[PDB]
Formats: C-alpha cells, structure tokens, sequence
C-alpha cells in the first residue's frame, strides 16, 4: 500500500503508524534517547507484564493498553509508582490517533522510542491488538527488593520467560534511571551511559558498590559503584535486583556474558521484546507493521571500558565457566559526573503533560 503520505509500506493498515511516529517525536522525543523516551521503555513492560498463566485472564490482559485505559487503576498500585507521566503523555495520542488501539499505542512508542538510543535494535512490531480489555490486579509488577527466585518466576508465570530472556530485556536498564527508589534524588542512573544502548550497566554492576547517590537507607537499593553527583548530574544508582541477577548462580553467567557483546545484546532484547510485545494476543493473529519503525540510531562501535574511578580490581565476579573480557579504563583519578542531559549538560527539560493518572 502507498500511504497518503507517499509512503509504500507492507500493508495498508501500517498507514497510520506512520504520522503516529512522527508526532511521538515531533512532540515527547525529540528524536532523543532522554526522559521521555525512557519513561515510554518502561510503560511497555509495565503493560505487557501484567498477565498470569496460573491466575487466569481475569487478572489481567497483558499487552493490552490496559494502563491508558484504566488510568486509575494500575498507575497507583504501589509497584507503579512513577509511571504515571509515561500514561499522561501517551493518552493525548490515543484520543487524536483514534484509529490505533491503545495496546498498539503503547508498544509502537516503545519501540520508536528506543530507535533514538544509539546501539538499540530496531524491534519488531505487529499491530492489530484490540482497544478493549481489563485493569490489572495489583503484584504482578516485579519489585527492585524481590529475590531472583521471585522475579524469574513472575516472568514464567507471565509468558514463560527463560532467564536468559528475562536478563536480555534488562538491558533496557542501560538507558534507565530513577525518580522514586530514593526520595531525596532525581533521575539517578543505573549505567554511566544513560543515553545509550550499550553493555555498560552489565559492567557497572559487577563492581565493588562504595557509596549512594542520594541516602543509604532505601528499599530495593544497594551501594553503587560511581555514587558521586553534582547539581542535576545525580550519581548512579544500583538496584537490589539487578546486583542479585548479576550474581545468582542462574542467572550470572549471561549477565557476564552481555558485557562487551553489544551486537548480541541487542539481538537477544529484541527477541525478548518480540515475545514481551505480545503477550495476551496470539501473534499468528497480529499483522506485520515491522517497516513503519523507524531505523535505530546505530553504535559507535567501541568497546565497553571501565568508568574513571574502577578498573578491573573492583569486579565482583560470579561466573565459572566464561573468560571476563580484557577492557580498558578512561584515564583519570575521581569519577566523572554522569550527565543528565544528552548533550552533557545540566538541564532539559521534557515535555509533560498533564492527565488522569
Ligand atoms: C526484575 C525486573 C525489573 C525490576 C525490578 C525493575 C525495576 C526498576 C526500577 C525500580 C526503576 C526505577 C523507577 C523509578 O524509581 O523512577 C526502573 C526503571 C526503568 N526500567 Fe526497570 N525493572 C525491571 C525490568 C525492566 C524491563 C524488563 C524493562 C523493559 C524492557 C524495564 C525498563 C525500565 C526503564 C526504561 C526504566 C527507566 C525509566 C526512566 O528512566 O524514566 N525494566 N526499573
Ligand atoms: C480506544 O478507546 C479509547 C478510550 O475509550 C478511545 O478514546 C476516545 O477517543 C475519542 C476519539 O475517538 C475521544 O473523543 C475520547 O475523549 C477518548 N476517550 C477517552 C476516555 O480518552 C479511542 O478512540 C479508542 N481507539 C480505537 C482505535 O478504537
Ligand atoms: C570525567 O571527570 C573525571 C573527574 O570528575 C575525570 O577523572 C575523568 O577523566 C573524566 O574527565
Ligand atoms: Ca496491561
Ligand atoms: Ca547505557
Ligand atoms: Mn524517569
């Protein structure tokens, strides 16, 4: 089909998608790997996640737009907290781009959004999910202070996640950051490279921890490696969980395995996410709008290294079986800030808008 805007794509019902993109991006990106677009990222898990095998449908509809929906609902369940600017900046699109469901809505932003992260893949995307459904009930959402135990079984539960899936999609946590954890600190980051889409948080975790950025005494936090911050530059955050996956004996060694392996990173989120995207559909019954993604900023190409301040003495290791890579360490003494916005500034400020939520 040749959209009205000239464009030929696979199939006519793709049309749409594409003004959509452009406005997702005129509007809250910016074509930015920045807040906005980072919120969005955890909208689509935060969507997709909310479904039980063993509880049944009445729990929730997984993919299913049900937090746009309900805004009432799941934003306020305390596991969510935070992810109602993700909700109120995406319900304008659905009232204006009304021929797309909410569910679709909210997984195509995911992915136009992470094509602004340098390194990320360009996921794929089946449209087609309905525009109505249930609000989720309330622990579905894995929590920072859950156990690995926990947390792998939530995700079999949910769609019967490996745990080399489940430790793919956390490579979302390399361009991630947190309002919430501590309440004295914004936009903490969980890598130095919160802008892109790289192995860094893979590294950076298996460092010895030697302070916090904000206060010591959170739930679902332990000490980081580079806590220093400065004015907006807020130092990096490490999350219980992400530190109890990089050591536990199931999931270490492909924790490990991610670091310096950008291209298979990449490979193995967007299969993950392939499988993410559509729980609570059958994707035999979801067409395929792949082409109407937008083509991902691609990677420099370099290696991970070690942060100024760590090196190769400070890993904390915990896979038997795998050769940690050799890496180099950027020069200096005192660890750098890791800046909060993405051109290396201070200040950015995103586009917000107001809403249910
Ligand atoms: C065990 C699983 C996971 C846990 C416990 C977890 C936990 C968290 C927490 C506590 C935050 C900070 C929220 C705040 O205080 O503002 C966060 C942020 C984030 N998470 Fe995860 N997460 C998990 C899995 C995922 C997955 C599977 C994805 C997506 C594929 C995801 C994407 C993100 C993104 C992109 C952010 C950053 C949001 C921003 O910077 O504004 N997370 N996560
Ligand atoms: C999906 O459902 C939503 C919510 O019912 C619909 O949102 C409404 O969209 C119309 C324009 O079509 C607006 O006049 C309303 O204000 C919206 N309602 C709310 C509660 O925001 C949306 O149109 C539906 N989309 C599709 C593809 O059917
Ligand atoms: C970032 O800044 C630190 C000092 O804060 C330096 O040691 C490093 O070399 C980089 O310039
Ligand atoms: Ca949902
Ligand atoms: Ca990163
Ligand atoms: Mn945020």
């Amino acid at each position: 089909a040749v959209c009205p805007d000239g464009t030929r794509v696979s199939h006519a019902a793709c049309c749409a998608f594409i003004p959509l993109a452009q406005d997702l991006q005129e509007t809250i990106f910016q074509n930015e790997c920045g807040e906005d677009a980072h919120e969005v990222i955890r909208l689509t898990f935060h969507d997709a996640i909310a479904i039980s095998r063993s509880q049944g449908p009445k729990a929730g509809g997984g993919a299913d737009g049900s937090m746009l929906l309900f805004p009432t609902v799941e934003p306020n369940f305390s596991a969510n907290n935070g992810i109602d600017d993700s909700v109120n900046n995406l319900i304008p699109f659905m009232q204006k781009h009304n021929t797309i469901s909410a569910a679709d809505l909210v997984q195509f932003a995911g992915a136009v959004a992470l094509s602004n992260c340098p390194g990320a893949p360009r996921l794929e995307f089946l449209a087609g999910r309905p525009n109505k459904t249930i609000a989720a009930v309330d622990g579905l959402i894995p929590e920072p202070q859950d156990s690995v135990t926990k947390i792998l079984q939530r995700f079999e539960d949910a769609g019967g996640f490996t745990p080399f899936e489940v430790v793919s999609l956390l490579a979302s946590h390399s361009v991630a950051r947190a309002d919430k954890v501590d309440q004295t600190i914004d936009a903490a980051p969980f890598d130095s490279t919160p802008f892109t889409f790289d192995t860094q948080v893979f590294l950076e975790v298996l460092l010895k921890g030697v302070g916090f950025p904000g206060s010591a005494n959170n739930t679902g936090e332990v000490a980081s490696p580079l806590p220093l911050g400065s004015g907006s530059d807020t130092g990096e955050m490490r999350l219980q969980s992400d530190f109890a996956l990089a050591h536990d004996p199931r999931t270490a060694c492909i924790w490990q395995g991610f670091v310096n392996e950008q291209a298979f990173m990449a490979a193995s989120f967007r299969a993950a996410m392939s499988k993410l995207a559509v729980l609570g559909h059958n994707r035999n019954s979801l067409i395929d709008c792949s082409d109407v993604v937008p083509v991902p900023k691609p990677a420099t190409g370099q290696p991970a290294m070690f942060p100024a301040s760590t090196g190769p003495q400070d890993l904390e290791l915990s896979c038997p079986s795998e050769r940690f890579p050799t890496l180099t360490t950027q020069p200096g003494a005192s660890q750098s800030l890791i800046a909060h916005c993405p051109d290396g500034s201070m200040s950015c400020p995103g586009v917000q808008f107001n809403g249910p939520a």
